[PDB]
């Protein structure tokens, strides 16, 4: 069977929750073919204190000794530049994640992106310490008022001005538009990186999920299992995301936004939790897309090289030197992912066949 | 206003199912303030025979003696012009309802709207007999190679040409675009109706639901109770729909598309049954919108006059001459609507309070 050495794969947008759910999903990072994971902070309550981010990381390390964990804070008014400096100097975080209030899971304690001025001391501190600003790039929805309507389909586009202003005001701060879903955002990212020759010059980048390379509005209209934020959009939006994923440009790399929810939290007549679970087969899912696009030679950049460069991950910190090897053995995605206890999860593309599997081969 | 005599109210798009669901729902037509109901045929199996439509109507008259029932056939492959003539000749149907295959509930036995040709003999029979052609105006989805993609968001616009072609080929056939959801469809309807002041001259009309005058994509993205076909669209679309509902134009009238489903069929992680249940408070829902638009003087036209005119309902046919009186007593919508057995339904806007109630006054 054909094999591809992906090296030290990284997934820069991971949700692993807490408690039993965290015990179930955290080992799946390695099983899905991911060596390095950027852990998002939207817990109940959000991670805003040094003590809880340190304890949280250790909990993950206990659950997966071979997975490299990059941690983050949740952008909040509780944060202070002093806390940022202290946490950065103790190597306890690599970035801060911004949730606008109301747009997704555990975003109620989030920010109004019609401001982002109140957090400039925070960004100033983050810029000094080389920390990354991760953005959930969606404006809260507005329907009345002569300003024009913001809904789930244009909320990402409506956010692009805020991104451009932040990059302008903090030109040396590393910023990521997480999980791009629209062609407009892909273009905005390319235009921001127009004068860029070295991958190491990228200051604004974007992550792409597995599921936004497959899904359009039709797949989640009627299927909460496929509902997530930002929602999958129109067929042209999908096309633009795939071209970027296979483009080889250093400002687009893999972030799954694997967002596990127990099935009973998706099977609601009301208040369906947003979020798609892709961790268990993260890298194989991406392989399908690069295969169908005849672009397997670019797979390594999208899932390894560009994320390592952008986050400046050194062999000094990786918890295991094992390389993820993709081998072309068909498998079937199970119907559920379960701990054999209270938790059952419906995986992305449940019941479908993947061309590729993934294994771990030692180095040297 | 405190009281408004709405007269002989009309709901020209009603689903009452069969069995216990029907026993629960059919009396709610009257309790919702509706005197006249156009009954849709997408049962299992679809209503495609004279005998079945008679027993259905008879089942409904035993559950609601004071409700006037206009019945319909399901446009299927089993229909024949002779059946159309015979059914019209016995006053057993007032129209035939078209479902594109796969787009909505119990539509698997429906038609491909890219080849309506095979049903033209049916349309000549309907045209001679002055029956109405009700259209669920959505093309089935396609994400294929050459042709432009069709999804739940443009499927109604993608259907407008077929509507125009049908109007051109059968200029005397009364045709309704049921449940309009897009500004593009509103434009197409007015345009078709550009040279019409008499109101008996309208041949193509469109019904507007209760829920589409409130909902946008944001309200059903995470709330299956609000998922329906055609989906609620963008704020601009709602804007056109509300404007048309209150416009006083005779080519737009009320059809609820009240579509009852048991709660367990909305709380799926996949395959959520499309459909919003509005029957229990049909008229109060519409009252809210006309109040908020300072247009209560147009309420009677939208829920009574224009539908009676277009369907040519004569006092010969009405099962009760009782008048619907809207009185401003503010009530609260239950969280559930139940028969006290296996069936529970989440009503539209469950738990909200409505300014208006409705009662029945006899004619004297
Ligand atoms: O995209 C996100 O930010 C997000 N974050 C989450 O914690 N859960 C989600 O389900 C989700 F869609
Ligand atoms: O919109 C329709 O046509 C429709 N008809 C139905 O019978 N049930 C539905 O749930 C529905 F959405
Ligand atoms: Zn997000
Ligand atoms: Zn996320
Ligand atoms: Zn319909
Ligand atoms: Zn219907």
């Amino acid at each position: 069977v054909q094999e591809i050495d992906l090296g030290l794969t990284c997934d820069m947008h991971v949700h692993v929750r807490e408690g039993a759910m965290c015990e179930l999903v955290t080992p799946k990072i390695r099983d899905g073919g991911v060596s390095i994971a950027y852990i998002m902070p939207n817990l109940q309550p959000p991670i805003t204190t040094l003590d809880r981010v340190i304890e949280y990381k250790k909990t993950l390390q206990k659950l997966a000794p071979k997975t490299t964990f990059l941690m983050s804070f949740y952008l909040s008014k509780d944060l202070t530049p002093d806390l940022i400096h202290e946490a950065a100097q103790q190597h306890a975080i690599r970035g801060v994640k911004c949730y606008p209030a109301g747009v997704t899971t555990n975003s109620a304690a989030g920010v109004d992106p019609n401001d982002f001025s109140a957090f400039y001391p925070i960004f100033k501190a983050m810029q000094e310490e080389n920390l990354v600003l991760n953005l959930h790039g969606e404006k809260p929805s507005v329907h009345d008022g002569d300003k024009e309507p913001i809904h789930v389909l244009n909320a990402e586009e409506a956010f692009l001005p805020a991104l451009k202003k932040l990059h302008n005001d903090f030109p040396n701060l590393k910023i990521i538009l997480e999980h791009c879903t629209s062609e407009s955002a892909i273009k905005t990212i390319e235009d921001i990186n127009k004068n860029v020759k070295k991958a190491t010059d990228v200051k604004v980048a974007a992550t792409l999920t597995a599921h936004h390379l497959f899904l359009t509005i039709d797949d989640w209209a009627g299927n909460p299992v496929n509902f997530c934020k930002p929602v999958a959009k129109l067929p042209n939006d999908k096309k633009a995301l795939v071209k970027a994923a296979v483009s080889g440009k250093p400002y687009f790399f893999f972030g799954s936004d694997s967002a596990p929810h127990p099935v009973q939290n998706k099977a609601n007549y009301e208040g369906v939790c947003a979020g798609v679970y892709s961790q268990s087969f993260a890298i194989p899912y991406i392989a399908q897309v690069f295969e169908e696009q005849n672009a397997l030679e670019n797979l390594k950049g999208f899932v390894s090289d560009f994320g390592i460069s952008f986050y400046e991950v050194k062999d000094s910190e990786v918890a295991s030197s094992d390389k993820a090897i993709l081998f072309k053995k068909e498998q079937v995605i199970p119907q559920v992912i379960s701990d054999g206890k209270d938790i059952s999860i419906i995986p992305f593309k449940a019941g479908d066949k993947l061309s590729w599997s993934v294994r771990w081969e030692p180095r040297l």
